[PDB]
């Protein structure tokens, strides 16, 4: 049965690669310029690329990308085959309105300084202490991302396009940003998350904090303020803080320090909002289990500590930090709104 | 729908990843030594890992893999009443295939772990360079020479990919010799561009009657193993090839482009005698594609081949007899041995 087995293992690197190739390529976003409805040949493709013109082999070529894609459900075929969107790759077609796709956060997730950790994962089994980032680059994630600006790029808009689509999911149902008048966003990243609940909430005074690093190349938001520090030394005032994405970065020790770094910050009677995506407690082959074992397996690649957990195990974190009700709220596919209270 | 979507394609590059770790942590082979039916925690495995041993993190690290690959139906996943009143892996029939065998280590860790080495990923980080530029090859782009040049340069991608062939070729003769017949009659057999020789050691093996003789470049020659019955040859395929009375060209026509698959068939012609034979072994390229092995079985290599080396593509039936009929060949037979892999015999 080796023969058998030799298509369902040998495709698992190619996909992806295949994937990224489309993505660079701007495949699906082309195909949905023809309509979002439409099937169209890798010839019809490959004449909406200015960079192909000269190459009479470039459609041929562009074929064998496709097809792959099309025997992996990421295109529809029919009968040159003609090529169309699918629910998946609709999600990688920049939106008309705003160029919001899921192509930043997956173009991040498959660039070469992570693929290049998860070729040490093996490491973090074997040694100590060792982190796969650090011993395929020589310095942790956050160190290298301040020497390094084409990788601070690549991770800072995978993190804010990925962010935008997160927020319209958290605003179809969590009204917890009304009647705030200020909000610090701690590991806020560019400001892009801070700058959507301003959009939303106009009364919100927005506060975007992060690595100097990562805020000498913010864009100006309107009603957002940047503020560049050290979350583990210390946290400016705020009357509310977000932390998205930043305690399934670090151990339970770290955590521990941020959170009372916030809770320090933080009057009588604000909040911490944690927004991650939960560990359930039965993983199976659902968007709810991958959706936390996709960033499990990265950041147990890319920085010491970093994990996903589960509602009880963030209600011990917030509770060793001095936070007092817990309530975790479902948004969608197991990402989550925890509240912290003071 | 854009938090189903996350799931569906982040995974992708995720779970090969996970998989080529679990490999060279052996982690299939140590489940498969507690038995029959096994299912085992990650502590269990790791406790078999002796690097492991001062890493009181190691299980719990391991586990993180392992889950993503139960989730992936990789490895079968239980629990016991004991443990409910750490889940439990188990193999699959995919997970089999990643178990060296008991009685001569042969799997597909091997072949898995070249097409997953950092050569072939680097490669493909080129690969729309072939959609936009002319003439640009994906390997080329990323490495500054094309791939058997590198080789000559590079021993340790040179033995990743020499044991890659090496071990698929046994498991894919295992399956021509249930059903091809026609080494029964040779009394010689030369296998152009035959990597370090196994292909040809191992129908020596099974056909003690037919002289066997192992050809390929230089760089490969000088780490071939010394095979029993197998005399090897170094020179360029593209030169001159030896005489022989019936040849092999096994994942050979499959790496070029047209005009050198003609010029390398001409040259073999050349070599044969009159009733002598070429047998070319592929996976062939269904007419129409489908979701089954025998298309994937395709697509797998004509995706590696375009980035790894220029003019390399998957061919249908029909386009192998094109080629044979450029170079003076007549008679093509094409035998199906299983999931798309064929024998095809040119006859001069
Ligand atoms: N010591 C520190 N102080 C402040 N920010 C830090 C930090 N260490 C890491 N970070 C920031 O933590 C962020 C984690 S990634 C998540 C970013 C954003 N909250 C989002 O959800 O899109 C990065 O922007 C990183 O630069
Ligand atoms: N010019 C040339 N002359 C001889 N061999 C060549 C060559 N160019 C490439 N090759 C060889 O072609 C082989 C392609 S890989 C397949 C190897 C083997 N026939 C198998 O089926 O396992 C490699 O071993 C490579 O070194
Ligand atoms: C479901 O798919 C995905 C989900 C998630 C991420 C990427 C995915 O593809 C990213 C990956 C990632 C990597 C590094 C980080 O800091 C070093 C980080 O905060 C994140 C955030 N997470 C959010 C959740
Ligand atoms: C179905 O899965 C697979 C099928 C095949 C290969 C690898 C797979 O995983 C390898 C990949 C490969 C890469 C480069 C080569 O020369 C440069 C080459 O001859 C081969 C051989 N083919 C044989 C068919």
């Amino acid at each position: 049965c080796y023969l058998s087995e030799t298509a369902n293992l040998g495709k698992l690197i190619c996909i992806p690669m295949a994937l990224r190739a489309a993505m660079e390529l701007n495949v699906f976003q082309l195909i949905s310029k023809f309509g979002t409805d439409a099937k169209v040949s890798a010839s019809e493709i490959a004449s909406k690329m200015p960079n192909a013109k000269n190459n009479p082999e470039a459609a041929m070529y562009l074929d064998r990308i496709l097809r792959l894609l099309g025997a992996s459900s990421i295109l529809s075929v029919s009968t040159e085959k003609l090529y169309g969107l699918t629910n998946s790759s609709c999600c990688l077609v920049p939106r008309q309105e705003d160029g919001v796709s899921l192509v930043e956060e997956l173009l991040f997730t498959s660039d070469k300084v992570v693929v290049d950790s998860f070729f040490k994962l093996k490491c973090v089994v074997e040694e100590k202490d060792s982190v796969p980032f650090e011993v395929a680059h020589g310095a942790k994630i956050f160190e290298y991302a301040a020497t390094e600006p084409r990788m601070n790029q690549v991770f800072n808009d995978g993190m804010a396009v990925f962010s935008i689509v997160v927020f319209e999911a958290v605003f179809r149902v969590y009204d917890g940003f009304l009647d705030m008048k200020e909000l610090l966003d701690v590991g806020g990243g560019i400001g892009t998350s801070v700058s959507k609940i301003v959009a939303k909430y106009p009364l919100i005074r927005g506060v975007n904090f992060d690595l100097p690093h990562v805020i000498s190349v913010a864009p100006q938001y309107p009603g957002v303020e940047h503020v560049a520090g050290d979350m583990f030394e210390e946290v400016p005032k705020g009357q509310n803080m977000l932390l998205k994405w930043v305690l399934h970065d670090w151990g339970d020790e770290r955590c521990v320090k941020l959170l009372k770094n916030c809770w320090n910050s933080l009057p009588v009677g604000g909040k911490v909002l944690i927004i991650e995506f939960v560990l359930p407690n039965e993983l199976g082959n659902n968007a709810e289990s991958f959706n936390a074992l996709i960033p499990d397996l990265l950041l147990m690649a890319l920085n010491p500590g970093g994990k996903e957990r589960t509602i009880s195990e963030y209600d011990d974190l917030g509770k060793a930090a001095g936070f007092i009700k817990t309530i975790p709220i479902p948004i969608s596919n197991g990402l989550h709104v925890i509240e912290f209270h003071k």
